[PDB]
């Protein structure tokens, strides 16, 4: 091995579906080109900004081969840390680094790291409908598509919550009423259960909608389901709430797609209050970080399920893959299919057989962006309304 | 009081003199016009470009009176949140949304918060040189115009060292307890003596420090210790006197919570754009006054005079805060932003017109545009050639 020698960063952002995707190119002397995911859906111009202004500028005639200290002087370079903007621009970086890494080493992104711990990581995925009949139709699929864990969500009939006691002149924003959801919540699980037995896992995501009293009272009330985990019961800033469940109950938790500064998982993790980490990887800055935060959760004996949503390059999905089959308490991958553009743009990406994703098994990460198709789906303004999420007194809450 | 709709925002980088400074501005259709600080001087268009492409659009057509819904929507309104660049962007705006509040009401910012708990607020400026006679000349200029708060501060490497900025952990310890020594030996208990560690110490090195300096009782030690690794003031608590400062850093409520319900530091110093402005330090105050943590905001040279004036309205409201610290702006600084006080005989007086009191000059901010900076020293390496937080 000689020296890497950064030559030019891109940062391009495409949107092939739903959502826009954020991709890095590190460039180097030798021709040896990386790929990494900076996916900050609702801020896309922000973090090309910060990739373009203040990190190429500090990159350039870099030698790439020490991932280790350019991340650590990219995480401190503006004084100020731990950001989403910052930290997924690093991200996009980081895994860049990785896969040149991996390219020069002949070898699978995961070789790296130390090779499989695992054969294939399982996988769960959405179904979410308005009504139960719904949700059964997409259940069937998956089963019959080989799955065995599924993400359960029923909404509001028509998206409007049933009667919903608002006031004269509701403040414009995205409304929902707590004790229908929770009752709506329930009412699911215990069809589910009547309906499909243990035939699969049953996954639910609470999404941060919830008090604090009325998590617990849910909690409880869950448990008889036993859902495979239930997901952010609460928001990153009420987590200490977290020992009175953990005390008189035994459901399952995940936690923590929202973090993007360690202190946010330092406690939560060493007292032990959930199962399932969910961090998304270029939110807390890339692959360096999400292995020492494997290998942390492994010392508490909590497990891993990285966030895999729609909103995340399949170059995300592939570095989670690998990052999967190789840490050893990593549980779950989620995923949602890619459309036919999406896989036109990225070119390669994996998706589950039979219930499982297998790690790619060419040199480097495995995926790459098709800049030329990335330039047919460009960037497109969404106005992401759901984040205005109103209670029916008018109130915001976390989203 | 009518709704106060918003007509437009505007976002100006500006350079009058050595740092990025960053300004939001929100017109209204009553002609009403808010100014706040957002100033991340690090990344400026990054921030521009939040506020620009991102914050605008959801802004613009809302009733500005309601800056608590406000802020409360802009917070969550990317889903993830937190962060320098986003709490910087949203402290411009409410920032702004209280000047508008303010002179809607025709009051000085602190009287709507419930007026004074103090006649006006202390000050400490900063003597730094690489000699102790340097130091000396600053200390006796600062005591001559009424200053009785000073924060003062005064290779065995590889073959090839990666390309940085280095500094020795020990020489700058030693030199530190010199430097009070000195002080204390020159001039007793004329003024008190601050010092900030800047966050350049191991936490086993910090222990070691805050023992032996604790016997110049320093006003207080600043950042004795990196964000990460506060937990490890509780054994500094457990054997030391020492006052101790901290939070500059602080962009995440968790950063401080547990912080200061432990009592494990004696004055929060939380950069107040940086935590998304007066509606969240209106709060942070309070939590500190439950606890018996006093304030002393972040006020460096790269924030604008009119950040600087909206901390001076926080402090002689909110009542336990402690000092203000204060740079001396230059004549450039001055011009862009118009009526900035300056502390007379170590005192900062809140402005009394109504509103927050200082504003932006945009014909003179057009003047001096955003100029790229490296800031270099954030390359920060000990002599193995290993970063260290700057
Ligand atoms: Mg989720
Ligand atoms: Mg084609
Ligand atoms: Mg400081």
């Amino acid at each position: 091995l000689k020296e890497t020698i950064i030559s030019d960063i891109h940062c391009i952002i495409t949107k092939p579906d739903r959502h826009n995707l954020i991709t890095v190119v590190v460039e180097t002397n030798e021709g040896v080109t990386g790929f990494g995911c900076a996916t900050f859906q609702q801020r896309p111009l922000a973090v090309k900004t910060m990739v373009d202004e203040y990190l190429k500028p500090i990159l350039i005639g870099k030698n790439a081969n020490n991932i280790e200290d350019l991340w650590q002087m990219m995480m401190v370079n503006a004084y100020w840390r731990n950001g989403p903007v910052i930290n997924n621009a690093i991200s996009g970086v980081d895994m860049a680094l990785w896969d040149i890494k991996a390219k020069l080493a002949g070898m699978p992104l995961h070789q790296l790291f130390g090779g499989k711990s695992r054969d294939a990581i399982p996988v769960y995925t959405h179904a979410t409908s308005d009504t139960m009949e719904g949700i059964y139709d997409l259940v069937e699929g998956f089963l019959e598509k080989g799955y065995k864990h599924i993400r359960c969500q029923l909404g509001f009939y028509g998206g409007v919550p049933t009667d919903l006691h608002t006031t004269q002149n509701p403040t414009e924003g995205s409304y929902y009423d707590q004790d229908q959801y929770m009752d709506n919540t329930l009412t699911m699980f215990k069809s589910l259960r009547e309906k499909y037995g243990n035939q699969f896992h049953i996954l639910h995501d609470v999404h941060e909608r919830l008090f604090p009293n009325q998590a617990i009272q849910f909690a409880k009330e869950v448990e008889q389901y036993k859902p495979y985990f239930i997901e952010d019961i609460l928001p990153p800033n009420q987590t200490e709430w977290l020992d009175n469940i953990r005390s008189q109950s035994s459901v399952s938790l995940g936690l923590g797609e929202l973090f993007n500064n360690p202190e946010e998982w330092k406690s939560l993790i060493a007292n032990r209050r959930i199962d399932f980490i969910r961090c998304h990887v270029s939110q807390i800055g890339g692959i360096t970080p999400a292995l020492k935060l494997g290998h942390l959760c492994q010392n508490f004996g909590v497990r891993i399920a990285w966030h895999c949503p729609p909103d995340m390059t399949p170059i995300g999905a592939a570095v989670n893959t690998h990052l999967n089959v190789h840490l050893h308490n990593a549980a779950i991958q989620e995923h949602v299919e890619y459309n036919g553009n999406t896989h036109k743009v990225f070119p390669n990406a994996a998706e589950p057989i039979n219930g499982y994703l297998y790690a790619s098994e060419i040199a480097g990460i495995g995926v790459e962006i098709d800049r030329e198709a990335a330039a047919e789906f460009p960037v497109m303004y969404r106005p992401h309304e759901w984040t205005q999420s109103r209670l029916p007194d008018g109130a915001i809450h976390t989203p």
